[PDB]
């Protein structure tokens, strides 16, 4: 059968194509969210068959309710126990296959659905088209992307096809416990839908619209409305039963968390269906006839019924990239169906259109729900084809000249998009495994990670941890990796928890990294009890603007972190303009916006760009390898030679600038540093070498050894200096300069000479007060306890 060919094309696309992106230096799950499923499944396996509904290990120190549904958590736990892969690489490997299998198995609900609406010829082209559609639906259905989005699609389509299947038989009255199986199944698919995704109750209004229209159009649409209703009664009843055990895991009403709201929706829907059943009974008996409403009686009762329900609730080429030609060939199918039932007038066909339009109406312009169109574009293309085909069945091979216009360029994109997989890069993954091993209390974190936390009534106040804990602060993107790989507790989440802001002084990631002095940062860090900071080159460069926007509240305020551009004039002179409007026409402009003076004062710049130089309470403890392009350059470029580094960077920039693309991030950092030295570095300001650095850097928040004592006028400032060497055998200078008060000075130093960290100082501190210079060595305990040290100068 043709249901084995596409099934192989789908395996080829989802398991085979990205195989080496998933099975590399580690087993590497995609994106961020699959790492959190992983976190949940591991914990659920341990506490089987119980699972948590709140996670104090994330959104530190408040904790996060878990909206991720039980379907995938249990599916993955069950898979794990079955293959006795309960943690680590083995678990991940198993979990990696789950979305691929889910995406291959999507053949079944699609075939079923487009068979139940149309015929078999269409249902086969259908199963083939869904096996090759591209876009979000494929990207989230690939090896390693173990997330619930494939299952939203799978159970939604399943729910439709199984529901329509339960309307194509229950007719008349044969019902019995063999015919009862058909709606019970459909109720299960709905149940599983909501259990995959909490917002999935939305399928309930959709199906109820099927009944609404089958009633108010009982004129020119036939349907066994009594059985259509009875089936819905059973279906919605069953779905509610399946949902029921999970209804009470969130303290309130929610459309996303597992709350009794969803239960109300499914029970209410069962009641509505029963009202419809009764409406039909009154119709059939002649009640509307006797009260003199005639044939308008029933639709009016329906109009009124919904009004009340409404009442007591009242109070483009992207498309080609995302669907290929299945977009067009699915768009024609819509219209053809919008005309055909507009002539032949059937119920299943009407149901499908309603589903499609509701999809369109609700998910228009919302890129995050694109995957829902996949099944739509596959069914209405299998129809558009299973119509052109049945027109011509040398004509009998023009059928192939459009059946190639469809299948061909959408296998192409599907093959080209299926060959790369995402997830953390090696620098990040190694940094976090390092963190797990080299920061304190690892054993406790490992035990606690596996505990069945109780669900609390609120998370507005700091959670009460069962032990002495600390937080790890980084941009919110990285939260799932930090938790799943480092087994440490991130301040911020890919659910967008813990971002905070500056305008309302809410301590969080954005208010830490865009903080314009160390004191404010310290305020934020103290509130969130942070002990480690993790910063990456993306935070330093491309994502910096995003942190500014969140911190400030809007786009124009964030723009104060940026200046102009470097360029070459048409006479070939190098220049900087604070604004592009100062740039002579016909210049070549490096399409990289240079940060303003303000940027260089932010924590993100002090940490990632200046390697923590100037700061009192932070020290680098580890960095990863370089960004790829600079690792690659270094085989011909000496990274200790500023001139060669800079000339390489500018060349790359100008080169890319004519393709209109911006430099690689490592080059951007080199240019940022160059800009600083040329525009903003003051007479005695913090110096920085023009050189690349580790993609990922880890810092420790630290009290700092207090060095203090007396000077001798005219000395108005005391400076401290030390050379630091990273585990990548890169050096930079730590500097701090302190203003004198009443013939005395005070300085807080964060580096010690006996810490077990791979980033260490290689000289003692050289203090300098005017003419007198000294040479201090600091010990870890002095730094850890904030001991005071007397030194006369
Ligand atoms: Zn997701």
């Amino acid at each position: 059968s043709v249901l084995v060919i596409a099934a192989l094309i789908s395996v080829k696309l989802r398991i085979l194509n990205p195989w080496n992106s998933v099975f590399t230096w580690t087993v590497r799950l995609g994106g961020n969210d699959p790492w959190y499923y992983y976190r949940l499944i591991e914990n659920t396996i341990h506490n089987f068959p119980h699972r948590i509904w709140f996670d104090p290990f994330t959104y530190y120190p408040y904790g996060s309710y878990t909206h991720f549904g039980p379907f995938l958590v249990y599916l993955g736990s069950i898979a794990g126990i079955i293959f006795s892969a309960t943690s680590g690489e083995s678990l991940r490997a198993v979990l990696a296959f789950i979305p691929a299998i889910g995406g291959v198995l999507a053949i079944l609900p699609v075939y079923l659905l487009t068979r139940e609406v149309f015929d078999k010829r269409a249902a086969v082209i259908a199963a083939f088209l869904i096996a090759i559609v591209p876009g979000q639906f494929l990207q989230r259905s690939i090896l390693g992307f173990n997330d619930h989005h494939i299952w939203e699609a799978f159970w939604q389509v399943s729910a439709l096809g199984t529901f329509l299947l339960a309307y194509n038989r229950w007719k008349g009255h044969d019902l019995t416990a063999r015919q009862m199986a058909y709606p019970v199944i459909a109720g299960i698919t709905i149940g599983l839908y909501v259990l995959s995704w909490g917002a999935g109750f939305i399928i309930a209004p959709i199906i109820l619209a099927f009944m609404f229209f089958a009633f108010v159009l009982a004129g020119f649409v036939n349907a066994d409305r009594k059985n259509l209703s009875l089936v819905a009664v059973v279906t919605f009843a069953v779905s509610a039963l399946i949902y029921l055990p999970f209804a009470f895991n969130y303290p309130g009403f929610s459309t996303i968390f597992y709350s009794p709201f969803q239960l109300l929706v499914l029970l209410g829907s069962a009641v509505i269906a029963a009202a419809f059943y009764q409406i039909e009974k009154w119709n059939d008996v002649g009640f509307f006839e006797r009260v003199g409403l005639g044939r308008k009686g029933m639709p009016l009762a329906v109009i009124v019924l919904t009004a009340l329900i409404m009442g007591l609730f009242f109070v483009l080429t992207n498309a080609v990239l995302h669907f290929g030609a299945l977009f067009f060939f699915g768009m024609a199918g819509i219209l053809y169906s919008a005309y055909r039932f507009l002539k032949r007038r059937s119920f299943p066909e009407m149901a499908l259109l309603i589903w499609a339009i509701a999809m369109f109406i609700a998910l228009w312009g919302q890129n995050r729900f694109a995957y829902y169109f996949a099944a739509v574009s596959a069914v209405y293309s299998a129809l558009a084809l299973s119509v052109v085909f049945d027109k011509l069945h040398f004509r009998v091979a023009f059928a192939l000249l459009i059946a190639l216009a469809a299948i061909y360029p959408t296998y192409i994109l599907a093959d080209a998009q299926s060959s790369y997989a995402g997830g953390p890069n090696k620098q990040w993954y190694d940094a976090l495994t390092w963190m797990r091993e080299n920061t304190p209390d690892g054993e406790k974190y490992d035990e606690y990670y596996l505990q069945l936390y109780p669900t609390p009534q609120s998370n507005k106040e700091p959670f009460s941890y069962p032990f002495e804990t600390y937080g790890v602060i980084s941009w919110w993107d990285y939260g799932h990796w930090i938790e799943a790989v480092a087994h440490r507790m991130p301040i911020a989440n890919p659910f967008q928890a813990g971002i905070g802001n500056k305008y309302n002084n809410v301590p969080g990631a954005s208010s830490f990294f865009t903080a314009e002095n160390e004191s404010y940062a310290e305020f934020v860090a103290e509130k969130l009890n942070v002990k480690y900071v993790v910063s990456d080159i993306e935070m330093e460069t491309g994502k910096y603007y995003a942190m500014a926007v969140w911190a400030e509240g809007d786009l124009p305020l964030a723009e104060k972190y940026y200046g102009g551009y470097f360029y070459y004039s048409p006479t070939g002179t190098f220049g900087y303009a604070n604004s592009q409007w100062d740039i002579p026409l016909n210049s070549i402009i490096i399409p990289l916006r240079i940060p303003s003076e303000l940027y260089y004062s932010t924590m993100e710049a002090k940490l990632h760009l200046f390697d923590g130089s100037g700061l009192s309470h932070y020290r680098m403890i580890y960095e990863s390898d370089y960004p790829a392009e600079w690792k690659s350059y270094s085989s011909q470029v000496n990274l200790n030679n500023e001139s060669q580094v800079l000339q390489t960077a500018l060349y790359e920039a100008v080169m890319r600038a004519r393709y209109g693309v911006s430099p690689t991030m490592g080059t951007q950092e080199v240019l940022y540093k160059y800009a600083y030295t040329q525009l903003y570095e003051k007479k005695m300001g913090i110096p920085v070498k023009i050189a690349p650095s580790g993609y990922v850097k880890i810092f420790e928040r630290v009290k700092g050894a207090v060095v203090t004592g007396k000077v001798s006028a005219n000395v108005t400032e005391v400076s401290v200096n030390a050379t630091i060497k990273t585990n990548q055998n890169r050096t930079f200078e730590y500097w701090q300069t302190v203003e004198v008060k009443n013939g005395t000075y005070t300085v807080v130093l964060p580096y010690s000479h006996n810490s077990d960290y791979p980033v260490k100082p290689i000289t003692p501190y050289h203090i300098k007060a005017g003419n007198v210079v000294k040479e201090i060595t600091i010990y870890e305990s002095q730094v850890q306890n904030g001991e005071i040290i007397q030194l006369d100068l």
